């Protein structure tokens, strides 16, 4: 496709919001832990490493239907631009809470430890499937066969094997151990996340409505939405709670997206 | 809801308020031994009986200042509201917690001094012409709260998440507890909102202070918060740690927050 | 008092440049462990807490004479030193780097010694008056020495903001930093800057450069106005806590350098 | 080479892309520990240190070939390739996010185990013919292996800086990175960029994200030049140690993806 | 002396090149321990503190002498190399990503050994003369090896700021870093750079590349002139501390690049 100019006159600007909820493992609102994973099960083994589908936090995805811009025998069409965007990790107070059942940070009369450790944050805006790349800690590993993981593993892909490709097309099957977003495309999506790892760091987060992120690319064009479709994902992974048994349940957040979407001409192709 | 109009200008176009917002960390009560703490942290038995005692939760500040009246008659075609254009704000007290003789648990043994105030972290403040809206999400749906704060009502697993019907509006002072309320992204238009947070059980706390900085409040539009009735809402939590007793109890520690707003009149087309 | 217009001409500007010692407690320079608080002599419960005078760091203040501005206090405008900007720096800051001060050893008693760490308290005030403060507590129940200065008949109020605890910077060492902080309900006049980490063993964090000024105008291009030529410089830095071998501790302070350029500002006459 | 102005016109902007696989040790796809090392084998003195070759990390180095630009070699000016601008990921962070491969427990054996972490390492560079090194180790007593490319006949003098221990990297997965660094008083032609945290049990710390771009171009607005039509890209990228059940240790790395982009340079003909 | 402008037309620009390798306590390229500090020994009480000089780490100073500018010293002008900017880089960070030198286990004997960790100083410093010292100690009754220069008769007042303690980094790995840092209140024709973290076990934090200049103009656009044709680099760079399978801890300390560009400035003659 052919990109030319931005559309300008009246109604050429569109706003949608959305949130995401966090798939940790637990992915129903019915669950008793929803919005935390299952008690994390080790892995006795090199050879022997069954994590369970419920312990997996996977990546959240949500595609919005926009306003129908052709009516598609015009020799230009149009298309939705995503421009700008204001995002927002919601309830992140929620962790500010040391009488939750759990480890104690002392003995028996102090509070719990809260939340922490390990934390991953990634958003995306995209006019099409988020494109992954595969890339595990051990090639051994046996993952639930009704998620979305690399075929055929082999060591190889305990590093980059160039076969290992996946679309981010559904909410709560694709685990973060196993995709990541492919540098090597994305034209069409803007991702930005950030890792901290460690197994006990305390996780640090913002809040605020006076941030917008900029879509635009350096030929000031932004992700432009195929058929009228524009693709949302995220995860939110702030740290691990830990039981007075010392299981484990990794714990995540929603995350809120407002986005700022115009009219960009395209070649008809 | 109205249409705004452009800046106001002239003589005394511009005012200017200050306020300070004492911390509601449970002992809410000046009188209280303990004003500015929490009482020691009652911990969960089990996930069925969770039942913090209210002043075991921090909550957040509220206070509404009344600005002057700007509209003579409400039938003109145009009228003026204040507009929220910048603040400087500042945690007061600071350093206070360079305190090492404080009772306590010891840095090391008996000979040493105790451990100052650490681990997790709240800074909010938000300037609105609103109560602050609120968006409900909780460490656990079990949990029973008191009924004399405002939570939840009827909650469900989904609470643990968002669940779209679990909002409020931030209209009292130490009654929303931080840990089932935060500023909702999705509304807010009217007001403008800055947190930050750090977890962790002993994280050493951060904080600046200075009366070089000011934050401006306008939005994409250069309108600021708009003055609904001339009513100014000023929010705040401030949690600056967890104090460790000697028995090894625990309170959370707060502190003030003062506000320095400047306002301008703004015309907006009378509905 | 009404501010004009910045004074032009040669002789528009001057310099001055002064040096402030810590308070940590041991505020003598014969003491033995100046530069420190004596070992902090802890509460034995919330209801006793008697801290010894050595054991509290106070705000270090000096006031600068600058030059005569004004010799007929009559004339319709008068001059009046406004300071345009700063380069400060703590001195001494790699004295910490010091591994072989008697104390508690890293590991077993083969190893280098703990350095100082813990918390830090950083602030620098430039103003035309004395800074102003305001006073809070970690706890109201304690009892302060008398030769200091500190909240008068203290209730549990004094844990947060009582608008009735306010004081003046205008005694060097007396004034405990865990008792007053810059009120910045107040401070027109004063430019303050301060910095807090906590914890017991947090690593303290510094620069020092000759290369960094900070600038003391005011949003209006406006900087602390000099009150009958009197510049007033404040500071604090505790760098952390030291440790001795019985486990004792001693609060660990470092001076501090200013050097300010001042130019003449014109003022209606009140 | 006598270095002209940039070639203008259709076709005179090209761009490439590349991954290049961590070293960490074990570096034959087939191996089992691939983008590991293998167990760090820890000296048992001063005197007596031989690291496995599989538990060395050394630097990856790839050469992209550009096409042909000069038909005819004898006319009065020439064309080259510069390097500049380069987007450049580390790929597949999200891998450490894991809790369940074997190894060692945070807590007891009810709980998850501790995930990659202590000391990070990350560099990236891009040039128009090989990073240029510098040599320089933790002890010069330690045997190296001989199939690798290390200091030939240290003395002490290489626990610090000995003009004559100079390398370039012109071998992927050979050069270790506990030798060699890139040398600061050469690669004229080379942008180097590098990030160390130390510490054993250190959080590591990532970004990634389509949105960021590094600018290649010297003060001169000059970026790396490609001579025989070679782009010379360098990695390496440890994110830290895993540690296994016995507490024997890994290093662990990411592969690192280049996105380039080069103009078309007129220089004059050497 | 008088600042007038700078020199324009060919041949006014020139650029040094140097390194500095660290004094960390033994100083001698032949020492076995070369680039580190021998084992720390602890004071046996604050009065009995006998530091072996081995232990102490000291700045690092180099001269470089420039080209001769004036054949003629009648002239009414005269011209000074001024120092522009610096490119300076420590050099051998990589050589930290080690778990195989001999040292104390991370966990038991199966695991790698804790890596370089700590207490950090960085400075370097450009200047037309030699860099200005203040005196300032952790305890003024350490009695210093007299082989070294420290503080003549020390007292408790140098445990803050003596304004008598005084001198000039002119010898290279004799002048403590624990008893002397920068003095601010001079060195108006030095630019120096400093940055301290402190702490026991504290991860060390470096950046390497070679894409960052530092400017060494003042307000004035005046850097550093060069008296007598001589440039004067100074530095220290103390990563952290090694600590040894018996627990004994040496001071690590790593190399440091300069590349410094100079005009010819003119100045009036006197
Ligand atoms: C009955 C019997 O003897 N069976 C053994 C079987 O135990 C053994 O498996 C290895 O045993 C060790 C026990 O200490 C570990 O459980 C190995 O798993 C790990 C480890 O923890 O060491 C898992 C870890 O994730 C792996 N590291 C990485 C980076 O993936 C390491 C690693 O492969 C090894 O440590 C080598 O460096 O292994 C477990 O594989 C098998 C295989 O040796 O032999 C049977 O006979
Ligand atoms: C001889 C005798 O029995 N005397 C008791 C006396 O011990 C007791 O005083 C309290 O004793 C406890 C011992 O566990 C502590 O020493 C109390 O001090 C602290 C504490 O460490 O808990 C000091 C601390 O600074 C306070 N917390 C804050 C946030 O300021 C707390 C706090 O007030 C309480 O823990 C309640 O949350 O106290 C010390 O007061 C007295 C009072 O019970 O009774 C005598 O009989
Ligand atoms: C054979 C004999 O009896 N000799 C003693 C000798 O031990 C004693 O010296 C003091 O001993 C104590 C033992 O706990 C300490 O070692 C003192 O050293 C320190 C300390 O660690 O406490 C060193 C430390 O650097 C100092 N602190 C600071 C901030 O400088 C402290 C400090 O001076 C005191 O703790 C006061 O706060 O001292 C060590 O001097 C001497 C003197 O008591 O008597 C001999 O006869
Ligand atoms: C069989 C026998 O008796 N052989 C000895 C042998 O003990 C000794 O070797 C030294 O043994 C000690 C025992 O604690 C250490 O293992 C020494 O290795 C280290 C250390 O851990 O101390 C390794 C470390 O990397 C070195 N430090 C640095 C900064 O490089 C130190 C260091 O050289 C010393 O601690 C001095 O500060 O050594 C190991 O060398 C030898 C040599 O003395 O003598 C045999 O006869
Ligand atoms: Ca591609
Ligand atoms: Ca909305
Ligand atoms: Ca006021
Ligand atoms: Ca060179
Ligand atoms: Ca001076």
């Amino acid at each position: 496709v052919e990109v030319l100019e931005v559309r300008t006159g009246p109604d050429a600007i569109t706003q949608i919001e959305a949130y995401l909820n966090p798939r940790m493992g637990n992915n129903n609102p019915t669950d008793e832990l929803y919005g935390y994973s299952a008690d994390i099960n080790v892995a006795s083994s090199k050879a022997s490493d069954n994590p369970n589908a419920t312990t997996l936090p996977t990546y959240s995805v949500a595609v919005i239907k926009l306003p129908m811009l052709n009516e598609m025998t015009c020799d230009t069409l149009l298309m939705w631009e995503a421009v700008s965007v204001k995002t927002e990790v919601m309830g992140i107070s929620s962790l500010v809470n040391l009488h939750q059942g759990g480890k104690y940070i002392y003995g028996s009369s102090s509070g719990t430890i809260p939340v922490q450790g390990t934390t991953l944050h990634m958003f995306s805006v995209g006019g099409e499937p988020l494109e992954l790349q595969g890339l595990v800690a051990s090639s051994t590993t046996t993952y639930p066969t009704d998620m979305v993981t690399i075929k055929n593993m082999k060591p190889v892909n305990q590093a980059l094997d160039p076969n290992a490709k996946a679309l981010l097309d559904k909410d709560g099957k694709y685990p973060v151990e196993v995709w990541s977003p492919d540098p090597s495309k994305n034209e069409n999506t803007r991702y930005y996340g950030s890792f901290t790892g460690g197994a006990t760091t305390p996780p640090v987060m913002q809040f605020t409505n006076s941030v917008t992120t900029v879509l635009l690319d350096e030929n000031g064009v932004g992700p432009l939405c195929k058929g009228d479709k524009l693709f949302l994902s995220a995860v939110d992974i702030v740290g691990i709670h830990t039981n007075y048994s010392e299981s484990q349940n990794w714990r995540g957040l929603p995350r809120y997206f407002n986005v700022t979407l115009r009219k960009r001409v395209v070649k008809n192709p």
